[PDB]
Formats: structure tokens, C-alpha cells, sequence
């Protein structure tokens, strides 16, 4: 009888609760372990679900292999399952869609279907501050992107180029890593030099002279603290009572506090011009519903834009130098282009002349092909999504993962994809280019289609707005490096593997190059 069965359930329940504590703990471990395996096996027959990568440890999932070797992971998954597959990652289910159709599925996904801010808020909000970027609705982000873009005009770039050039020269002159007036050769770690050059140049141009001057003080130490909070660990542990987390928060307060002081000081003196992004945001930061950004939110947006731009550009800078260190042929070819465009060095570098340097820009383009600083972009799925031409349905609660950087490294789309060749971009040296219909999400007309196999800057509503600033900064920086120095690897060394575990895919350190002055007698003037 079924009556007597229900009795033995209750009996079994009471015997269960009365087990020796060791077997209880063991059952605490074995039961969800067994349940997990059984759940996957069952999930398999679901043909309205993409294949799920098998994993042994519950919650953890494929985190370790994804965390350490994401492209090798994607490649293995791809030839087993094809272009669409899911995997468990630290409690989340990630649905990957590789290739151009994946680019379309995720970057062009409707606003109602996916949320970037739900994916990233816990990473970024504690670092940047409240009320901006991912700590706000999408419509607010769109307009923040529009506000920042107002300091990213052609006219702005024309003024930034000599400021950036000045900083590069000052760095060559003053940094312990160079001191070109005293040394004709030396060794550097590019993961030391490039983050420093990147912060000095980006500060001077986007933040202005005051904020640049601050980096000549121990205030510079706060950026390091803030920098240390920008880490994937925030995806698991956003806030922990350690000193790492307190130094982060303290820095965000002191740094935004500093920006606010400058802001309120400019407003008090009515000293608001068109010098920098701070000026720009002081004059142009009213949303379409008439609500103004607070001084705090302005400062916080400044932090995030600068920090995001910081890591992508520094990493890219580092890779350019690293690839060129074993390619004296490319160094030579870039140098000839410098001599031609700048009339033997007699012409001062300008933003317009930068545009007349196709090989230089192709080098940047090719470096971003081989080293997309962001190997995975995420969205949280908010409504059930049907996968076109499939029976797959991606349920709300899932995350979608797109990886243009993976496609960058596929021979199908880039022959001999693991060879560095700037000439694969001959007569195709633009940072990117819309060549079909365009669309405006709030921050300017951008390409409607996002099916290009090359997407260093993403696409759709979350597309990068720093692409031309990045080319301007990298361009000026590399133009001066090329014209000033040659460099090569220490004996036996080559391009290092990427460190896929940090927030951007930095080179594994220490990554050293040996530089030498092209003109040992050349001196850099100024104080
Ligand atoms: C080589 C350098 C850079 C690369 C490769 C890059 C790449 C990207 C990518 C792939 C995205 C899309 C992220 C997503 O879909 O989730 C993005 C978004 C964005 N980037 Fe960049 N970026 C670079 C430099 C910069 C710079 C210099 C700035 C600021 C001056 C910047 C600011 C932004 C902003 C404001 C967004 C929008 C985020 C959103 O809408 O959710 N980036 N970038
Ligand atoms: O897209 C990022 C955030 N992110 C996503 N994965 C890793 N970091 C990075 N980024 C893109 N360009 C520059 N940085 C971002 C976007 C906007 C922003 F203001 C900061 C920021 F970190």
C-alpha cells in the first residue's frame, strides 16, 4: 500500500537526520554531486537547449579552464558541439555563440531581451561610483556615452595630439625606465612603462593639466589602489572586509573627491572653457528628461571612462611593442612611413598627418586583431530568446557570452591567423568602418549590422566610443617610439602568452624589451 510507503518516507527522513555527523557531511557533499550529474544527463535530451559542457563540480562548473584558457576552451567546445553551447561558471549558466552570427545574436540583441548592466554592475559600480555606466538604466548610459563623445571630436583630437606628444617626450626624458638624455640603451618591462605612459597621456588630454599635475604627487598611489579593485574577483566577491576592498573604496572617494573639487572650483570662478572632458561634461551633462548629472556622477563617469580606456590602451600598447620587438622589418617599414609623411622629421606631428600614416594604423589594427583586450563580453538574459534557425531557446536567468576576439584568431576569417601581418590590412587601414545602414541608440550613428568577423570595439548599443581616442593616443605614442627608438628582445625571448585572468588580456609578465636610441646624441629639452 502507498500509505505504508509514505510512513517509511517519514521514517527514512528521521533516520537520515539521525546519521553519524560524518555521513551527514558526506551526504551533504555526495547528494548535490550526484544530483548535478543526473541533472545534466537529463538536460541532454532537451533539444530546445544548446549543448551544455559537462562538468564534475557543482556551482564551479568549467570556471578553471575558462578562466585560464578561454579560447582553447571555446575551440574544443566548438569542434564538439558547433558554434552554440552553454557552460556553467561559478553559479551562472553561460550560453556562448561563436562567430559572426554570435556577434549578431548578442551585440544586436533587443533591449528587452538582454541586460549589460545586470551582468557588470557588481564589477564596475564599486570601482567607478554610483549613478553612472552600469549603475543606472540603459537610457542614462546612452546619454552618458553621448556626453563623453562631445569631447571626442576631430577638433579635440587635433588639440590632444601635441599634448600627448609632449607627455611621451617628457616620459622618455624623466622616467627611470628611459632617461634618454643620459642613456642610449636600456631594458624595460612594458607592463611597467605602458600603463604609466597611458595614464600620463590620457590624463593630460582628457582630464587636463590640473589632474595631470596630480600624478606628480603621491596622489598617484590612489589610482593604483583604485586600479586594484578592477578585477574579475569582484564578479564573485564585490565586497569583502579585506584591506584590498577598503583601499579601493577610499581611492574612489579621494579621486572623485579631487575631480569634484576641480569641478566646483571651475564653476565658482566661471572658468569653464573647451580644454578637456571635464569642461565638456560641465557644459553638456543634462539628460533628455532635464535631470542634470551631479558633480559626483560626473566625477564617477570620468573615473570609469578613464579607467576602462586605461586598461585597453595600455595592454594594446604593450602588445604592439612586443610584436614589433621581434620584427625589425616592420619597425623599418613604419620608420620609412614616418620619414615620408613628416618630411624627415621636419614636420611636426598633427592629427591630420596621423591619418596619412596607414601602416602605423594597420599595425594597431593588426595588434587588436591578435589581442582583443576583452576576450568575452556578457549580457544577462532577461526574456526567453529563440535562437534563429535552431530549436534552441535561451531562458531568462541565463547569460549570453560573445567573443569577437576568438573569431579574430580563426584562419577561416583571417588566413594564418596566428601570424602578425600588418599588410593583411592594405587599403583597409581605418580603425573600423560602417559600410551599410546605420542606426542611433543615443550616442551617434553607428553600423546597424554587427556581423563583421573583426570587432575590436564591439557593436550595437554598447559599442565603444573611445575607438578614435585610442587610435589617436596609440598613434602619437607609436609614431614617437618608432621615430626615437629601435627595440628587440633579450636573448632567447619572444612574444609572451596572454594572461587571460585579469580584466583585460594583458601580456604575461615580466615582458621585457631592450631599447636603443636611433640618434644617441638627440636630447629632449624642457625642465
Ligand atoms: C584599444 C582600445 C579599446 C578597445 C579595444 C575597446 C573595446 C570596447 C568594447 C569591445 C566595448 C563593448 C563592450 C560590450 O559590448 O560589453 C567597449 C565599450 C565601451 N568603451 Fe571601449 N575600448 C577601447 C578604448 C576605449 C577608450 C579609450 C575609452 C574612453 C575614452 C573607451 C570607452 C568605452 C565606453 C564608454 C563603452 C560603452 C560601454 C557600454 O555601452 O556598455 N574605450 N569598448
Ligand atoms: O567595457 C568595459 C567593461 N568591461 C567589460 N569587460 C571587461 N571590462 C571595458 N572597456 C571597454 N572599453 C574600455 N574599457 C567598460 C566600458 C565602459 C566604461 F566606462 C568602463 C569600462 F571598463
Amino acid at each position: 500500500i502507498v500509505g505504508e510507503a509514505l510512513e517509511y518516507v517519514n521514517i527514512g527522513l528521521s533516520h537520515f537526520l539521525a546519521l553519524p555527523l560524518a555521513q551527514r557531511i558526506s551526504l551533504i557533499i555526495i547528494i548535490p554531486f550526484i544530483y548535478n550529474i543526473v541533472w545534466q544527463l537529463l538536460y541532454s535530451l532537451r533539444k530546445d537547449r544548446p549543448p551544455l559542457v559537462f562538468y564534475w563540480i557543482p556551482w564551479v562548473g568549467s570556471a578553471v579552464v575558462y578562466g585560464m584558457k578561454p579560447y582553447e576552451f571555446f575551440e574544443e567546445c566548438q569542434k564538439k558541439y558547433g558554434d552554440i553551447f552553454s557552460f556553467v561558471l561559478l553559479g551562472r549558466v553561460m550560453t556562448v555563440y561563436l562567430g559572426p552570427k554570435g556577434h549578431e545574436f548578442v551585440f544586436n540583441a533587443k533591449l528587452a531581451d538582454v541586460s549589460a548592466e545586470a551582468a557588470y554592475a557588481h564589477l564596475t559600480t564599486p570601482v567607478f561610483g554610483k549613478g553612472v555606466i552600469y549603475d543606472c538604466p540603459n537610457s542614462r548610459l546612452m546619454e552618458q556615452k553621448k556626453f563623453v563623445k562631445g569631447a571626442l571630436t576631430k577638433e579635440a583630437f587635433k588639440s590632444y595630439v601635441p599634448l600627448i606628444a609632449e607627455e611621451v617626450y617628457k616620459y622618455f626624458r624623466d622616467s627611470k625606465n628611459f632617461r634618454l638624455n643620459e642613456r642610449t640603451t636600456g631594458t624595460i618591462d612594458v607592463m611597467v612603462t605602458q600603463p604609466e605612459m597611458t595614464i600620463f597621456t590620457a590624463s593630460r588630454s582628457l582630464l587636463g593639466k590640473e589632474m595631470r599635475a596630480k600624478l606628480d604627487t603621491d596622489f598617484a598611489y590612489l589610482y593604483s589602489d583604485l586600479d586594484k579593485g578592477f578585477t574579475p574577483i569582484n564578479f564573485v566577491f564585490p565586497n569583502l572586509p579585506l584591506e584590498h576592498y577598503r583601499k579601493r573604496d577610499h581611492a574612489q572617494k579621494a579621486i572623485s573627491g579631487t575631480y569634484m573639487s576641480l569641478i566646483k572650483e571651475r564653476r565658482k570662478n566661471n572658468d569653464i572653457q573647451d580644454r578637456d572632458l571635464i569642461d565638456s561634461l560641465m557644459k553638456n551633462s543634462t539628460y533628455k528628461d532635464g535631470v542634470k548629472m551631479t558633480d559626483q556622477e560626473i566625477a564617477n563617469l570620468l573615473i570609469g571612462v578613464l579607467m576602462g580606456g586605461q586598461h585597453t590602451s595600455a595592454a594594446t600598447s604593450a602588445w604592439i611593442l612586443l610584436h614589433l620587438a621581434e620584427r625589425p622589418d616592420v619597425q623599418q617599414e613604419l620608420y620609412e612611413e614616418q620619414m615620408r609623411v613628416l618630411d624627415g622629421g621636419k614636420k611636426e606631428l598633427t592629427y591630420d598627418l596621423l591619418q596619412e600614416m596607414p601602416l602605423l594604423n594597420q599595425t594597431i589594427k593588426e595588434t587588436l586583431r591578435m589581442h582583443h583586450p576583452l576576450h568575452s563580453l556578457f549580457r544577462k538574459v532577461m526574456k526567453d530568446m529563440h535562437v534563429p534557425n535552431t530549436s534552441y531557446v535561451i531562458p531568462a536567468g541565463y547569460h549570453v557570452l560573445v567573443s569577437p576576439g576568438y573569431t579574430h584568431l580563426r584562419d577561416e576569417y583571417f588566413p594564418n591567423a596566428h601570424q602578425f601581418n600588418i599588410h593583411r590590412w592594405n587599403n583597409d587601414s581605418a580603425s573600423s568602418y560602417s559600410v551599410g545602414e546605420e542606426v542611433d541608440y543615443g550616442f551617434g550613428a553607428i553600423s546597424k549590422g554587427v556581423s563583421s568577423p573583426y570587432l575590436p570595439f564591439g557593436g550595437g548599443r554598447h559599442r565603444c566610443i573611445g575607438e578614435h581616442f585610442a587610435y589617436c593616443q596609440l598613434g602619437v605614442l607609436m609614431s614617437i617610439f618608432i621615430r626615437t627608438l629601435k627595440w628587440h628582445y633579450p636573448e632567447g625571448k619572444t612574444v609572451p602568452p596572454p594572461d587571460f585572468t585579469s580584466m583585460v588580456t594583458l601580456p604575461t609578465g615580466p615582458a621585457k624589451i631592450i631599447w636603443e636610441k636611433r640618434n644617441p646624441e638627440q636630447k629632449i629639452g624642457g625642465r
